[PDB]
């Protein structure tokens, strides 16, 4: 909406990202706090990825969902592109798993809830975002999850490509066999999320990419002795090899392990 560097004073640097070097700003006007993701043209030229940053743009900017970061506009100069978004105050799961090493089962059943809510949101326009990972998810001013990062998002079905040398750990078998795929790849990230929270560690995670390759496309996890039944179901229920027999959504917030662990309303 007519938006200049000028208009901003600029903070500190909240995170980093391949191409996003994102910082806190304030507007000048209105003291409202925001968040600047900053992103060089010859960067994105060089890596031919300016047809992502379109899709990042043009599908976040129409969300709202209080579970989905905004992303409210953006500028541009010579060198860099600037995204205007939400604050999420509270840092990012990445983070919280980091100094808590696991989450509890109640924390875990209201992060994945909150997901859902988003991702059912996103699945009803046909909006997939096929990158959920910890450093993408942010949290706002009440602890609540936001999605966030939406570079890889596309509307459904795609057989565009992800990463190419970059973290296969949350990726499905057919992302990483590069075949067609629909919303139910976020049904897949979701599992291992499921996982990790409550273990520490994503489940195919191996120190070379050929190995997690191989134990993605195996479906090869086993879980600790501490991981009770209901997580044991639901997380099984949502790692299947075949998209068809993965839950719907709204199968996840019925299922008898999250309803019983679960914050609300
Ligand atoms: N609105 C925000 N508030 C707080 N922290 C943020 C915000 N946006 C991004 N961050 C932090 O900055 C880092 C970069 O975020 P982001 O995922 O947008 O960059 P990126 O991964 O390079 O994006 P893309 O995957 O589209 O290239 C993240 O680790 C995140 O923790
Ligand atoms: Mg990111
Ligand atoms: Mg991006």
């Amino acid at each position: 909406r007519q938006w200049a560097l000028e208009d901003f004073e600029i903070g500190r640097p909240l995170g980093k990202g391949k191409f996003g070097n994102v910082y806190l700003a304030r507007e000048k006007q209105s003291k409202f706090i925001l968040a600047l993701k900053v992103l060089f043209k010859a960067q994105l030229e060089k890596a031919g990825v300016e047809h992502q940053l379109r899709r990042e743009v043009e599908i976040q900017s129409h969300l709202r969902h209080p579970n989905i970061l905004r992303l409210y506009g953006y500028f541009h100069d010579a060198t860099r592109v600037y995204l205007i978004l939400e604050y999420a105050p509270l840092g990012t799961v990445y983070r919280e798993l980091q100094k808590l090493s696991k989450f509890d089962e109640q924390r875990t059943a209201t992060y994945i809830t909150e997901l859902a809510n988003a991702l059912s949101y996103c699945h009803s326009k046909r909006v997939i975002h096929r990158d959920i990972k910890p450093e993408n998810l942010l949290l706002g001013s009440a602890g609540e999850l936001k999605i966030a990062d939406f570079g890889w998002s596309v509307h459904a079905p795609s057989s565009r490509r992800t990463t190419l040398c970059g973290t296969l750990d949350y990726l499905p078998p057919e992302m990483i066999e590069g075949r067609m795929h629909d919303e139910k790849v976020d049904l897949w990230s979701l599992g291992v999320l499921c996982y990790e929270f409550l273990v520490g560690k994503p489940p195919f995670e191996a120190n070379t990419y050929q190995e997690t390759y191989k134990r993605i496309s195996r479906v090869e996890f086993t879980f600790p002795d501490f991981v009770t039944e209901g997580a044991r179901d639901l997380i099984s229920r949502l790692l299947k090899h075949n998209p068809s027999q993965r839950p719907m959504l709204r199968e996840v917030l019925e299922h008898p392990w999250i309803t019983a662990n679960s914050s609300k309303p």
